[PDB]
DNA sequence: GCGATCAGCG
DNA sequence: ACGCTGATCGCA
């Protein structure tokens, strides 16, 4: 029903200097995945290509790799990484409909061309789910059906770039697309394809010792409980604690007794079993997610894991990381932190280099709220978390344990993002009256923060949305809801999203500038991971001293705020030692 | 599939 | 009754 050429060879009119390009990878994880078909729409017509012909044709390969031949795409990172696994470089992507859609409205959850097209009343393309099926029924259709679907996606991309660019421009988001998100897409593609090497011998040895300690703690739990049970069974666990042992019920879930770690910590005066259960769960978490789960995704020939950074998922502009998640590798407990010893450089005589912003959201908040005292604090490079711990526990700076600092950290963010006196009383094990008075005293010292929280909620109600420093936008329709609980959740999004999102804009800008400086200095160093406010790189040993000067400077100069940005950095033989 | 839970990020 | 995530597991 749409005219296109089912091409047998590549011809010169398919290689125009501007085109819409579809390089179709059906598998959710695109690493090393098949490319099932290619479509090209340009001023000369519409074309479908079989991958085994086009990707072995040297004029098409060169066209893909020519930066001056501009391509409009949907999810260019997926295509660029799948092509890298084919030994082919994709350059010249000048418009990415996924990232355009995500900037205009992150809550659409746009995951295919049909969903983005609908935003502009374009419906001459089908949802990917309707063409391929779902679950065990998923299949590549017959070539005529495939070709027409890939041509329709390309034709849609071709039509939609202009209306998306126009709305982006009206939102002040077009430089955000073209100068930030789209260049970041190519950097993430390199990071994902390079991967992270893993010491599988060390992991597997940790797994065996973990399995030994797991059984022991099981038996101490069975003994303390009198009997056996499925320590992960909420009904059987709930029955042991709250019926057999008759511990108080501090919290219920929609399903029944809560056994979350906060409950169990409060029950520790009552019985020794709850601490063994916490230790059991923690050991089980390391074994399931970080030992077995990671060995499951290691590519065996290279011992590399290749995460996927979702760049158009979070409602704040943060990345997320999937399969494996390399943004939530343990660090706080020493047992879990040793897993970071299995993450190693990919070449001998290379090192891991990590750098991260300290207290970035509080600095962003100081700049945006223009709170005099909070700006002064950061102009002094004070450690707000340690200072707040000193205040809470009535101790001195040397007496601040790491755990009391983690506590103060959650108080600092909690208060600015709307924790109630109840919530803070629960977290510090203090009375509710002392929690309310503490909070009022915190805003006495930072009245500009309080003004800003009130102003940003009223601005959300008037505009319908909130924005970040680089004009990322999040719509908040529940901000005028009549239900109190719905409206309250939306108000705390208005308080938090401009700050967390601005901090995500800054690290993205820093990654782009870092890559350019690394190329300007001709270093072999390259990014491996982003963890929200940290960058992880690997480089030859011989470049570490350069990176110690270059990387903190690039990150600190990514933007100019009314307070300085501060960056800490470490390097070493494994990710564990890069702290 | 979904909720509870927990790992990370602020 | 601070916010943003992803993976695992049991399933009142
Ligand atoms: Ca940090």
């Amino acid at each position: 029903k749409m005219a296109f050429t089912l091409a047998d060879r590549v011809t010169e009119e398919m290689l125009a200097d501007k085109a819409a390009l579809v390089v179709e990878v059906v598998e959710e994880n695109y690493h090393d995945a098949p490319i099932v078909g290619i479509a090209v729409v340009n001023e000369h017509g519409r074309f479908f290509l079989r991958p085994e012909t086009a990707l072995a044709d040297p004029q098409f390969v060169a066209w893909l790799g020519d930066e001056t031949k501009k391509k409009s795409m949907f999810d260019s990172k997926r295509a660029a990484v799948a092509l890298k696994w084919k030994g082919i470089e994709l350059c010249g992507v000048s418009f990415d409909l996924l990232l355009a859609a995500y900037l205009l409205d992150p809550a659409q959850g746009v995951d295919d061309v049909a969903a983005a097209a609908k935003m502009k009343q374009y419906e001459a393309v089908r949802p990917d789910e309707a063409v391929y099926g779902k679950g065990a029924k998923r299949a590549v259709p017959d070539e005529p059906v495939l070709a027409e679907h890939l041509v329709r996606k390309a034709a849609a991309i071709w039509e939609l770039e202009r209306p998306f660019l126009d709305e982006l421009r009206r939102n002040e988001q077009d430089r955000l697309l073209v100068e930030l998100e789209q260049p970041l897409s190519s950097i993430l593609a390199e990071m994902e394809f390079a991967g992270v090497k893993v010491d599988t011998k060390r992991l597997e040895q940790m797994g065996k010792e973990l399995a030994e300690q797991l059984g022991t703690v099981e038996q101490r739990i069975y003994e303390l409980a009198g009997q056996e049970f499925n320590i992960n069974s909420p009904k059987q666990l709930g029955v042991i604690l709250f019926e057999k042992l008759q511990l108080p019920v501090l919290k219920k879930t929609k399903t029944g007794y809560s056994t979350s770690a906060d409950v169990l910590e409060k029950l520790a005066p009552y019985h020794e079993i709850v601490e063994n259960i916490l230790h059991y769960r923690q050991l089980g978490k390391l074994q399931s997610t970080y030992i077995e789960g990671l060995l499951k995704v290691v590519r065996p020939a290279t011992k590399k894991v290749h995460t996927i950074f979702n760049q158009a998922l979070t409602q704040t502009g943060r990345l997320s990381s999937t399969e494996p998640n390399l943004q939530n590798i343990p660090i706080r407990l020493e047992e879990g932190r040793k897993i970071r010893q299995a993450f190693v450089p990919s070449e001998s005589d290379w090192l891991i280099f990590a750098a991260d912003y300290s207290q970035i959201e509080l600095r962003v908040l100081a700049h945006i709220a223009e709170d005099d005292n909070l700006m002064e604090a950061f102009r002094r490079d004070l450690d707000i978390h340690t200072k707040t711990a000193m205040d809470i526990f009535q101790v001195s700076e040397d007496e601040v344990t790491p755990n009391m600092r983690r506590q103060a950290k959650a108080v600092n963010y909690g208060i600015v993002y709307g924790i109630s006196d109840y919530g803070l009383a629960q977290n510090l094990n203090i009375s509710r009256k002392e929690a309310a008075e503490f909070i009022e005293r915190y805003f006495e010292s930072f009245p500009g923060v309080k003004r800003y929280m009130e102003n940003i909620v009223q601005e959300a109600k008037q505009k319908g949305y909130v924005t970040t420093l680089l004009h990322r936008r999040r719509y908040l329709p529940d901000i005028t809801s009549r239900n109190f609980n719905v409206r309250s959740f939306a108000e705390r999004m208005a308080m938090n999203t401009p700050i967390q999102g601005s901090a995500a804009d800054i690290i993205k800008k820093a990654m782009i500038d870092l890559n350019a400086r690394l190329k300007e200095e001709r270093l072999q160093a390259h990014l491996l991971l982003q963890v929200h406010d940290e960058l992880i790189l690997e480089a030859p040993k011989e470049e570490m001293e350069r990176l110690c000067r270059l990387v903190p400077e690039v990150m600190e100069q990514a933007v100019t705020l009314r307070v300085p940005l501060k960056v800490d950095y470490h390097y070493g033989s494994t990710w564990y030692d890069a702290k």
